[PDB]
């Protein structure tokens, strides 16, 4: 079965793990397991054909992570996540995008900008500012809530579409 490797990056605390687990848990009966894995698989249908997503969550750059760059280089597409009530995590998006280009040795890498925690009323990053940043990068932008499930499936599906566009 075809397998696409998706890597989730961004500052710690923005909801990288919550988004990933919410995607995996949606639409299925999951074993109760309190383990937090750093990677999860999910079956999807791409152009009528069942495929596997392998989704890996990475540590924010404020944490040392010996394998982080090697892990990222295996990624075919990246979810760059910030929290809408965390201005620094949005400012950090530039770092993550440049670090993705570094580890992939490429100027053209599939990515999606994700503004998470959109259930919160304490936003400090205007939706327009993130929309305009994504457009300037040529990438999609979506606001999500791992809490309410708003946009969660759609964020990962949009990334899969970006990967497919790149492959073609
Ligand atoms: N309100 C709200 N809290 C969230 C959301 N996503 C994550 N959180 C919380 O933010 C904290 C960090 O989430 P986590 O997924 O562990 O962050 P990570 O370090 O980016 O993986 C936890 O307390 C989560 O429950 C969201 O969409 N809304
Ligand atoms: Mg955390």
């Amino acid at each position: 079965m075809t397998e696409y490797k998706l890597v989730v990056v961004g500052a710690d605390g923005v909801g990288k793990s919550a988004l990933t687990i919410q995607l995996i848990q949606n639409h299925k009966v999951d074993e109760y397991d309190p383990t937090i894995e750093d990677s999860y698989r999910k079956q999807v249908v791409i152009d009528g054909e069942t495929c596997l997503l392998d989704i890996l969550d990475t540590a924010g750059q404020e944490e040392y992570s010996a394998m982080r760059d090697q892990y990222m280089r295996t990624g075919e597409g990246f979810l760059c996540v910030f929290a809408i009530n965390n201005t620094k995590s949005f400012e950090d998006i530039h770092h993550y995008r440049e670090q993705i280009k570094r580890v992939k040795d490429s100027e053209d890498v599939p990515m999606v900008l994700v503004g998470n925690k959109c259930d919160l009323p304490s936003r400090t990053v205007d939706t327009k500012q993130a929309q305009d940043l994504a457009r300037s990068y040529g990438i999609p932008f979506i606001e999500t809530s791992a809490k309410t499930r708003q946009g969660v499936d759609d964020a990962f599906y949009t990334l899969v579409r970006e990967i497919r566009k790149h492959k073609e």
